[PDB]
Order: structure tokens, then sequence, then C-alpha cells
């Protein structure tokens, strides 16, 4: 009006402290949090502006050859062949050629005066947003021109076929990504590197580490330079690896760099001295308190100042559950002890929950137990490290290390042989019955009913007299386990004498899915079928071959007495195999391949003969020995309670399973019905909603898709991490001769490949990868290797935390590595312990 009509334009330029919330459509990722950083008390960002993808749209989007070009590029290929090479040189070559418009240049002009002046070099880092994977990032870049001519190799950077790529691999559109670019002031530095916020190796919240080198670090430069690495925790230098640094790299006259030959004497210098080492940490933990989240922290060291480059949240990082009791805590993963550690969703993690008084926490979408209170007491910690060594051993190792961790934990009826029975008569009976009411039910009453069904399943499964059967069983074998190796030296006797123990549910779906194998051997058509069939619906398709039709049918009699189990069936949200049998076959496959015909009766009975002549050996080998024949008979006593109860130990989880199907197809029917009431996209968005929150939405025709879509969004984050076996309250990951530095935890054995150009690499399954240094350059090769080995280390190195990510065993700074090592030299590291040893 009053804005002179120039409120709705979309700038060019926002410098910094400009930026504000809600843009980073303009400004990209890594600005949006470089601006966020300018505006923090007491810590300094280099000045500068963004260049905002408002100027990459009207030098390039509506740029019809461009688009053209695009088009040729973006609609066919699949990353396929040479074509991407040929048509992003072609692309490339465009946007270089393409001149930066006048009027953009002359508000670049401007914002330069101020910051200022011309004649300070710039860094041209390049940030992304799609309407990181990898961008380039150029340094000591002169003037108008070379800037201009640095924004837009910035911008082709978003081509090369490596990020293309990236593009096609995801679902990504190459029309709907677009480069802002990041100018910077140049801190022209003596020392610089990486912070971590979280200990790299542990993501332990109350370590925070530093790498830091003379000149440009190991992120600042990709060339071969070397680091200190230093730990600090609770405001103290913990851990200082000094490196004997003979190399450095410092910018230059002109813009590129050299590599300084450091003296003798400040190549064993600590790089940083303590009280900036400190300095810098206080500073680390600033930040991490703007933010709220840990953060990885780029910084240069100037005359005696503290620059923080860039900050971005550390991403692979799992979750610490809000647990609100005090002091250091031990949770320990249910995921491992249900041998599941996939992700679940929220429907599901309801229904789990729901299930079980037991006090259980969420975190990076699985459940923990909080246990650090039986380990407070003598008599419960001794308890517990016991009871976990027998079941799940090696969640007992972790729990082992945290036990003596020093710093982190204070210091200090065998019911009626009917009962088994009537126990499963029971459960069999209280499923037909709910069967019947759920189709019955509906709408908010559907969730009425299963709420009250919930007490029938705890009723019904967990009685008193089911957990003493259960029960009975595992302490008959522990009982059995201790005494035959206190008195015959013969340790874990309980797994023979248990060998095909009778009413075994679990036990007879496997012997039965042998029989389902059994069926299609003699019909060839039918098993290649099988193997070469991807359509879900293929059980109808089947009594066409000569052998289906008598496959069909064994697949339904097996799929309706054992259909609603499958691999993570715990949650309710994942699929059954009769919901989709597809993935059922390759069990079948690889029955049929190694596994003889009929073993079902062949395997289960020399079972029992070898159960009961390992009774026959012990008996009598007891009776052979003093008050021999009457622990003998106590023994007896306890083979007969085992066999008996050993096998209903797997009953319970069983029935909940069949009653956590009937709810789930209920609820899908209500998911179904919410769709054609067009409150739901697609009906499976239930599963993201835990059960009160979809007891509401039922109730209430209301439904936050900003909460639906976080989950969505979280429930990603999550596949890509795996729980600890145990947890800590401080985020501690605890799961069960040539010198380097361990990065990336494991132990592997290959072959050797000395590479030092990506384009002449050829990597196989086999080969472990060992070069100089390593850049987001040389990400695309970390599929292909089992080990990393490089010269270049520090804890934060390049392939020090893709290594990390990947899972790969990683060994960095090991000096001469590519002289010391030869190529295809047989070699085993170790990522643990920092070594790397020549074998035959």
């Amino acid at each position: 009006h009053h804005h002179h009509h120039h409120g709705s334009m979309k700038p060019y330029v926002l410098k910094f402290q400009e930026i504000r919330p809600h843009s980073e459509a303009l400004v990209g990722g890594k600005g949006m949090n470089l601006g966020a950083c300018s505006n923090i008390e007491g810590v300094h960002v280099p000045a500068g502006f963004c260049l905002t993808t408002e100027a990459y749209k009207r030098t390039l989007a509506e740029n019809n050859e461009f688009t053209q070009l695009l088009q040729r590029l973006s609609s066919l290929k699949t990353s396929d062949m040479d074509a991407i090479r040929e048509i992003s040189e072609t692309i490339r070559t465009l946007i270089q050629h393409t001149q930066i418009p006048s009027e953009i240049a002359s508000y670049m002009d401007a914002t330069l005066l101020d910051v200022g002046g011309y004649e300070m070099p710039f860094a041209v880092r390049s940030s992304a947003t799609a309407e990181a994977g990898q961008h380039d990032t150029y340094l000591n870049i002169i003037g108008k021109d070379a800037l201009l001519q640095h924004i837009s190799m910035c911008w082709a950077s978003l081509f090369t076929e490596r990020a293309i790529i990236y593009r096609i691999q995801n679902q990504f559109d190459h029309r709907k990504v677009q480069l802002a670019v990041v100018i910077q002031q140049m801190i022209s530095p003596e020392a610089s590197g990486i912070l971590f916020t979280a200990d790299p190796i542990t993501s332990n919240r109350k370590s925070l580490s530093i790498d830091a080198s003379f000149g440009l670090g190991e992120a600042l430069v990709s060339g071969l330079v070397s680091a200190d690495s230093y730990t600090v925790r609770e405001n103290t230098i913990t851990n200082k690896i000094i490196a004997t640094k003979k190399l450095a790299i410092y910018s230059l006259k002109e813009g590129g760099t050299e590599t300084r030959i450091l003296e003798k004497s400040q190549q064993t210098k600590q790089t940083l001295t303590d009280q900036q080492i400190i300095q810098l940490a206080k500073l680390g933990r600033k930040i991490e308190a703007y933010f709220g989240k840990p953060q990885d922290i780029e910084w240069c060291l100037a005359e005696g100042a503290f620059y923080i480059v860039q900050s971005r949240p550390i991403t692979t990082l799992y979750p610490i559950p809000e647990v609100n009791e005090p002091g250091n805590r031990v949770y320990i993963s249910v995921a491992h002890q249900q041998m599941m550690t996939d992700a679940m969703k929220p429907l599901g993690l309801s229904f789990y929950l729901m299930t079980t008084p037991a006090t259980m926490y969420t975190a990076g979408g699985r459940l923990f137990v909080d246990i650090t209170q039986s380990l407070s007491a003598k008599v419960s910690r001794d308890m517990m490290v016991n009871s976990l060594g027998q079941s799940d051993p090696l969640i007992k190792d972790a729990l082992l290390t945290v036990i003596n961790k020093k710093g982190f934990l204070p210091p200090l009826s065998i019911p009626d042989s009917s009962s088994v029975f009537e126990l499963v008569r029971n459960s069999e009976n209280s499923i037909k019955h709910l069967k019947q009411s759920i189709e019955t039910k509906s709408g908010s009453d559907l969730f009425d009913f299963i709420v009250e069904d919930l007490e029938e399943l705890k009723r019904v499964l967990f009685n008193p007299t089911s957990i003493d059967a259960i029960m009975a069983g595992m302490d008959a074998s522990a009982w059995l386990n201790e005494h035959i190796y206190q008195w015959l030296g013969e340790k874990n006797v309980a797994d023979k004498l248990s060998e095909s123990a009778p009413n075994n549910i679990t036990s007879q779906m496997y012997l039965e899915l042998l029989d389902v194998a059994d069926v299609i051997r003699p019909y060839p058509a039918v098993r290649a079928y099988l193997e070469q069939t991807k359509n879900p619906d293929f059980m109808n398709e089947l009594a066409t071959l000569e052998g289906g039709a008598e496959t069909k049918k064994a697949l339904e009699d097996y799929l309706q007495k054992y259909g609603m189990r499958c691999a993570g069936e715990i949650d309710l949200t994942k699929t059954r195999w009769i919901e989709n049998p597809l993935t059922l076959i390759p069990l079948i496959l690889s029955n049929i391949k190694n596994f003889d015909s009929s073993a079902s009766m062949h395997k289960f009975a020399q079972g029992e003969k070898e159960a009961f002549h390992k009774e026959q050996e012990i008996l009598r080998r007891l009776q052979e020995l003093p008050d021999g024949e009457q622990k003998a008979m106590e023994t007896k006593e306890k083979i007969d309670i085992l066999r008996h109860f050993i096998g209903y130990r797997e009953y319970p989880k069983y029935g909940m399973i069949n009653r956590y199907f009937i709810y789930k197809l209920a609820l899908l029917r209500a998911g179904e019905q919410l769709v054609k009431d067009g409150i739901l996209q697609e009906h499976e968005d239930i599963y993201f909603l835990y059960f009160e929150e979809l007891r509401e939405v039922v109730r209430t025709g209301q439904v936050d898709y900003e909460l639906i879509n976080a989950r969505k969004r979280d429930f990603a984050t999550f596949e890509k991490l795996t729980p600890p076996r145990i947890l800590t309250s401080d985020g501690e990951m605890i799961n069960g001769a040539i010198l380097g530095l361990p990065v990336s935890s494991g132990t592997v054995e290959g072959r050797a490949r000395v590479i030092l150009e990506m384009e002449k690499a050829d990597l196989e399954d086999g080969d472990i990868l060992v070069t100089a240094y390593t850049d987001p350059s040389w990400t695309p090769a970390f599929v292909s290797i089992k080990g990393l080995v490089t010269e270049v280390g520090g804890l934060m190195t390049h392939g020090a935390v893709i290594a990390r990510e990947y899972g790969l065993p990683a060994v960095v700074g090991v000096e001469n590595a590519t002289t010391i090592i030869k190529d295809g030299q047989q070699i085993r590291i170790n990522g643990t312990e920092g070594y790397i040893e020549i074998l035959d």
C-alpha cells in the first residue's frame, strides 16, 4: 500500500540474521540452520548472506532448454548407463554458460558491501531444499566474477552423476529440487575441525568429542590431513589421542591450497591447548542447548577466537525414552528378548503395552524395561544377572559392563496334570467366543468391546495357573542344568532332555510346515511356480497345475491353524502369513531345498529317542555316586515335570497372538469404514495412532494428520536404527599388528583393495577399501565394501561416520596405509580395538 506493493515478492538475498523460520523453501536446510546460528549469543558466525532459491529459479527454472533437458533425464533414466554421464555433462555445461541475470547480481554487490568489500575471499557452501546426499563446497574464491562463476558451479553441483543417481535411487524428481547458495566470509585459520556433542563411538550424551587439525581439518579440505581427537566429559578432558602431524593444508595467495610440511616438535604438540579444548566444549554445549538436539559442529580457530562455521543436528542417534525417575538408569531391550528388534508402528506398541501390567518405555520405535532398581540390591542384582545368562545371554555381558562402569550406578507350586489341558481348552473356547462377537461389533462400540476383551485376554492367558505352569517347566530345566553340572560335570543337559517334548505349539507349527513342503516335492510345476511368482493372490492360480489343488488345500489347513503368526507378530500392525501368503513361500522352498522328505516323523522321533536315552545315561551315571540313588530319583521327578510343562511355555504368546489378529481385522474394517466416510486417506493410516487416539477418531470424526505424518516421518528414521541390547539414560549403546584408530565397531576379513581414484575402482563383495582419505565424493562406494581403512584419521572423519552408519568396521589414521598394505593381500581389521593385520 504502504508497502508500495512490495510485500508479496520473494527475495534473492537474505542476510543471515535477516533469516527467520518458515522460509526454508527459500534458504535451504544448511542455511535455515546456519541462520539460526548467527542469532545465538556469545558465539561468532562469519558474516555472509544467502543467495536464495529464487535466484536458482529465475535463471534456471523457466529456461525452456534446461527444462527440456531435465525432461530427457528425469523422465527416463533409472541410472542404468553412460547416458547419465553424457547428459549431466550437458546440463552442467549449460548451467555455467547461463549467465546470472543482471538484476540479481546487483542485490549481491550491495550486500557484500557492509560485510564487507570484495578483497575478502569467500566460502560458497551450497544449501539444498526439495519442494545431505551430496553438495559442492568451494573455498577461497576471489572477487565478483569468480564468485559469479562459483554460484553457477554450485548450481551445477546438483547434476553430477553422483547426485542425480541419488535422486533416481530414491523417488526424487529433478525439477522438484532447487539449490540455495550460502556466501560467507573466509576465516583463514591455523586450527580447525569437527565437534560432536555426543560421543561418536558411544552416543553417550555426556561426552563431547573434537577433531582438530592445524590449518584446515578433515571436513573443511578433502585432502590428507592429520588430527588430534579429544574427549571431554563433565567439564574435564577425559581422553587425548594426539597424532604426530607432519602435514597441514592452508589456503593460499590465489585459490587452492598447499601442503605445509610441519617442522619437527610441533608434530607432537597438542593442536589445541587444554584451556582452549574446554573453551570449545562449552561453546559446543551452548549451541547444543540452543537447538535442543545434539549437534555436529564445524569450527575455526583464528587469532585466539572461535568461529562456528556450520552446525547441523546429529542424525543417527537412538532416542532416550522419557523416563521420569532420577539418577543414572539402565534399560533392557525387550526387542532383543523377543528376538524382534524391527521398529514397531504405534498402534502395535499400544496393544503390546496394553496387555502387560509391567512398566515399559518406548524409544526409537521399540520397547524397553527399566531394571535399574533390581540392580540396586545385591540380592536382586544377583537374580537378574543370573536369569539373563540362561535366556538371552549376551544381554548378560552387556548388563555386566554396565554393572562395573563405576561412575555409573551407585554402589550398594506345580499345578495339576490336568491344568495345562484345561488352560489350552479354555483359551481355544474363549477365542471361538471372540470371533463370534466381533463381527457383531462396529463403530465406537468395537473399541468398547475390545477394551473389555483385553480383560478376558489377561484373564485366560495369564492366570496364576498359567504362570505356575510355564514356570514349573522353566524352573525344572534350571534345576536340572545346574544340578547335573554340579554332580556329573555336564552342562546344558536340559536342552537335550526336553528335545521333542509334547504340546509345543511352536514346534508343531514348524513340523507341519515341513509337511506342507513334502506335499509339493513330487510336482515340479508348482515348485517352479512358487519360486517365480510375485502374485499375492496365487493360491487361486494354483489349481491349474497338476501339483496345485493338492498343494492349495495343505496351505489352507496350515494357514487356518498358524496363519495368525508371522515373524513380527508382537506388532499387531505387521503382515500375518494368512494376510499375504507370499511371505510364507521362502520358508517352504528353503524347507524343500536342504530338508529330506518325511522329516516330520523322522526329526521328532529321533528327537525323543535321544531325550529318553539321555535320561537313561544320566540316571544310571547318578546312582554310581554318593547318595546316588536318591538324587537320581530327585532328577527323574524333575525330568517328568520338564516334559509335561516345557511345551506349555510357548502357548500363551500363541493365544494372545490369536486375539491380536482378530482385533486387527476388526480395526481394519473400522479403518476401511473410516475411509469411505472420508476421514482417512488410506485405511492403513490407523497403524500410526495409539489405541486411544484411534478411539477418539471413531467417536469424534476428527483426525490430526500433522500428527500421523510426523509419526510416519519418525517411523522412517527408526527403521534406520537398531536398538541396543541395553540402553542407558545417557544414551550409551551397550550391545554384546598394524595400529590405528577404532572408529566403527566390528571385525571382518577380506581382500585389501588399495585405491587412490574413485574412477579406477573396481570393488567386489569381498573387498576392504584402503585409501589415503575419503570425500563425500567417495560415499557411492560404501555399499560394496566390508571394512574401511584410511590414512586420514579422527573420530568423526568422513569415512568414519559413513562406515559407522553402514555398520562396517573401520580403522582410520594409519600413517602409510597405502604403501604398507599391498593391494590384493588378505587382511583382517578390528574396528573396536584399533588394529590391522597382514595375514597369509
